[PDB]
């Protein structure tokens, strides 16, 4: 019986297992119980704390992955595959996994908690390219990932009531956080050195955290990689999650919201799951059913009010964008798309497109849009239509929403880094056109490159390892150097870095023009 | 006596006068009359034409100059005083002027007629720089200049009324062409080949005569220079035509159109001239009390309307702009400007002079102008702001709706030349950072530079030559080239050529970018 994969917490004892890594040992607990399973009557409601248990919990392997809808764009296709689910569906899911060094460190070590992604609707933390065990060994950190409920088991809210509250996905993720902080110390981790870090909804989520004061005391640090809580998908009013909910229940067969309700748990996952996508307002991308709803508890207000007012000294962030964030959106329904061709559009299809990826805007905000995408030298060039199709999409929903939150944490006191990410990985298997596209940093952050069985050449594992030395860098010292240096962003200055396989280079605004038609100019049309 | 300066038309008798150039005579007809004079009641009123006289006019003098505002900005200074008048003030003033070969062709010779700018509240034909003794032996053109009747007492209107109906002005431009139609051939030109040029209001006003069919018969060809009739400033409607003239009435001691029309006609020229600029509505720049009114009658709709609607099979127009059209005005009340230091702006300055130099646009409109026309990576930069401002009342006001109508002409049967002249004099009196300002190219395309009275380069004597070539080509044959290629300019490629210098050089787009802006999304705007 090896002490080092035995630990006690508050609730009861666990056995691990110890992992290779090309570099050593690595133990791992995964499949730690955090949550009472929200089955049953506890569907919808937010997350009780697991009870107390006797004996030693086997955490030995990844547990259930949360209902979500599976992907079916492409099937067989690795690039839509890699993000399906790897564990059977179960609404029992709400487990968590710590990796720590073998031998467990004496010192108390920072610990790096990752939030996955998926559109709130879909992902789990046992998916390969979020494997912590080489963070863990590369760098000495304790990490943490958790599983939280998605799609309408998460995020489904009849604002007001008590059986739908909504927001119940983030409550899974703060009862996580806060198990770190009281039993994260018996693995050898530092429970006021933890910095959340997480990617597209992740990173929506770590951004939710920051402007949620339950959460806020849970953390000390932020790292949120093409993703932010003021995203135009992140979140949706009270109004437009309760027409959701509602249209959801009557698709479904049911009918006083006790009774709704009442009647949708009595559903099976897999009824609610067929039926997620239709109750969508427009036809759209990047658009997702349930996501975080801003009903004044966990945000008392919208994340653009809450960035503008809030007063981030003391904190450190680390933000940045993939070079082609909108690419891989417009194969989802952009007419003329396909990763199967070179997806040259015509004049409509583009005009048409804005229109899918800019959903539920006036007649005149679309126009402002194709003024500024289109070349007026060159508008019906189809090789300038497709990559400014691209750039609506991305700048839209990552790129102009991140940038925001960069500038105003500076302005108002929090130590902020940048990067664009712009190396495309040699495994990539989606076409040449796209790109680096969304999502396709994570596996370098996390070292999966560094795998034998994975066919990377030499120069991507020597670029994994610069990345996961500026991210432990930034866990450990809330800055990513150590003694070409990283400047912080400010939003005069507006400095990022560009990450590849070239030494750091420095460069200035992140899309600035474009940045300030969607975030300067854009909501003034709106409002009039 | 001279019998080549003794010409009979048909109203009289006149007797010319021989004007020596470097290359050799010219006959000159200045101050014929072609209009009774427009004084006591026939104030306000459209043009009589000229009743016979007996006995020989004296056409050896330049005649009045228009009742008009003189420009007091900066007194005696050559870059505003080369403009005002020098000619006493008279409301007697329709008078026209032609130039002809010595000895006076006597085969028909293409005619050039000229039609002055001044915001159509001042100018005249006897300014040193619309001299046209030597385009007329250089290029052996018969040319003519008219003066028509400016400010109030050119384009004052209460619509509907008999007393005030507005665009007397142009309707003094033309009768000044129907006696070209009548009498040009006495001194050798060819009534059947009449080329209109103007610049600024010129321009504007050499367009609504292409709009305007009474007008339409009586030229073959139009050159537009710096000017269109769909600017901003070059029409009015009848609503604020009427508040404009009713606020006059009020300011000069006046109290029913025909009492109003009354006592205004009892007031000194003088008296309605000096509050003419106080009737404008709102703090500007670029925009002139007076100027033609669409009524329905000169112009049955606006100049943009007619434009869209309109068959312009069968016309050749030569059309384009200087470099910095807007740096000019911006020493006429844009905060922060003078001719005497850099002028370098501050954000605040730049912001206000958005408001000066596009007025009467609302809030929304005046932000948009404000997100394309700043650089968000140098938000403050007062030598970028500079720039901008200049930019933003040049693009508004002239390049825009040039590059408007000419795509539309040439979209619709016309064949449009396109040119931008970028050539600062080297005599120029205003400072370097105005570049080649509103107006600076009229003294090359007269050829002004091949008098040896001033200090122009030799290189510049061998470019007013190539211009006025290229201007009395257009003249003779609807193509300025000769038989590099100066390519027309279509809707697609948007070819125009650079003038300086250097030989002809083709380029694409009037700015194309900065005039979707104005031309396709502001009207969008300002509808809802
Ligand atoms: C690029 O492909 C799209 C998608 O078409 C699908 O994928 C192709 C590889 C091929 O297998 C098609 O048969 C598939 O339907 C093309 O857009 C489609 O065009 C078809 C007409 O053939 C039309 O019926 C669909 O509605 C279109 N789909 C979308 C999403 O717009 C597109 O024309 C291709 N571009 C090229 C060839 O340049
Ligand atoms: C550039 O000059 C303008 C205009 O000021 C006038 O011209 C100057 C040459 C000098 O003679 C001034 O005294 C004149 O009034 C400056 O803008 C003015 O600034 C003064 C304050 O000194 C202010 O009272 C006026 O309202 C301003 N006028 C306008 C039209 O805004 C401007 O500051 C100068 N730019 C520099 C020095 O960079
Ligand atoms: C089933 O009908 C739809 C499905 C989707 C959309 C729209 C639909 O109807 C409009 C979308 O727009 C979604 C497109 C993706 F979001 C889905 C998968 N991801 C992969 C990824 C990348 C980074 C991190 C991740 F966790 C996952 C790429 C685009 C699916
Ligand atoms: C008197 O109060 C004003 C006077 C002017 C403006 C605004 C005012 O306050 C509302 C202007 O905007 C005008 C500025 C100019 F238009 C006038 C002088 N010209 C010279 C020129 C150039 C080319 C052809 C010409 F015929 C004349 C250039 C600028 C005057």
């Amino acid at each position: 019986e090896d002490a080092e994969l035995l630990v006690t917490v508050r609730g009861g004892r666990l056995r691990g297992i110890r992992l290779k890594t090309p570099g050593g040992p690595v133990s791992a607990f995964l499949g730690i119980p955090f949550a009472e399973p929200p089955m049953g009557p506890r569907r919808f409601l937010p997350p009780e704390p697991k009870q107390p248990w006797s004996g030693v919990v086997d955490a030995t392997t990844f547990q259930s992955v949360c209902y979500q809808y599976v992907d079916t764009l492409y099937p067989g296709f690795e690039g839509t595959e890699m993000w399906n689910p790897n564990r059977e569906l179960s609404e029992d899911c709400l487990y968590l996994n710590v990796w720590t060094p073998y031998p467990r460190p004496t010192s108390p070590t920072p610990v790096l908690v990752w939030i996955y992604g998926g559109g709130f609707y879909s992902g789990a933390s046992s998916l390969d390219v979020y494997d912590g065990r080489f963070l863990v060994q590369a760098e000495r950190t304790v990490l943490v990932s958790m599983n939280y409920r998605v799609g309408a088991f998460g995020f489904l809210a009849l604002p007001g009531s008590r059986e739908a509250p909504g927001n119940v996905g983030l409550l899974d993720q703060r009862l996580a956080l806060q198990w770190v902080q009281e039993n994260v110390a018996a693995f050898g981790g530092d429970p006021t050195s933890v910095t959340l870090f997480g990617e597209s909804a992740g990173a929506a989520s770590v951004g939710m955290h920051l402007l949620s004061p339950p959460s806020r005391g849970l953390f000390h640090r932020a790292v949120l990689q093409s993703g932010a809580p003021n995203g135009p998908w992140a979140t949706v009013g009270m109004g437009e999650a309760r027409r959701r909910a509602t249209q959801l229940a009557h698709l479904v067969g049911c009918p006083n919201d006790t009774e709704l309700v009442a009647c949708l748990r009595t559903r099976p996952a897999q009824v609610l799951v067929n039926h997620e996508w239709h109750v969508l307002p427009q036809e759209s991308v990047f658009r997702f059913s349930f996501v975080p709803v801003v009903d004044g508890d966990f945000l008392s207000d919208t994340p653009e009010a809450l960035i503008n007012a809030g007063d981030f000294h003391g904190l450190q962030v680390l933000v940045g964008v993939v070079k082609d964030e909108g690419s891989y959106f417009l194969v989802y329904g952009a007419p003329g798309f396909s990763k199967d061709n070179e997806s040259l559009i015509s004049r409509a299809e583009f005009l048409a497109g804005v229109r899918v990826g800019v959903p539920q805007v006036s007649d005149l905000a679309a126009e402002a849009v194709v003024l500024h995408y289109t070349d007026w030298l060159h508008p019906e060039d189809p090789a300038r239509l497709r990559e400014a199709l691209s750039d609506v999409v991305g700048d839209h929903n990552v790129v102009c929403p991140v940038a925001q939150l960069a500038g105003r944490l500076a302005a108002q006191g929090a130590r902020v880094y940048a990067y664009v990410f712009e190396h495309r990985a040699s495994t990539l298997s989606w076409p040449l056109w796209m790109g680096v596209p969304h999502g396709y940093e994570i596996e370098f952050i996390f070292g999966i490159p560094l795998d034998p069985s994975r066919n990377y050449t030499a120069e991507e594992k020597i670029f994994a390892q610069r990345l996961m030395r500026y991210w432990a860098n930034f866990a450990r010292t809330g800055d990513p150097n150590e003694p070409p240096q990283w400047p912080p962003y400010t939003a005069g200055a507006q400095q990022y870095v560009s990450l590849d396989l070239r030494p750091l280079e420095v460069r200035r605004g992140l899309r600035a023009q474009a940045c300030a038609f969607w975030n300067r100019f854009l909501p003034k049309l709106l409002s009039a």
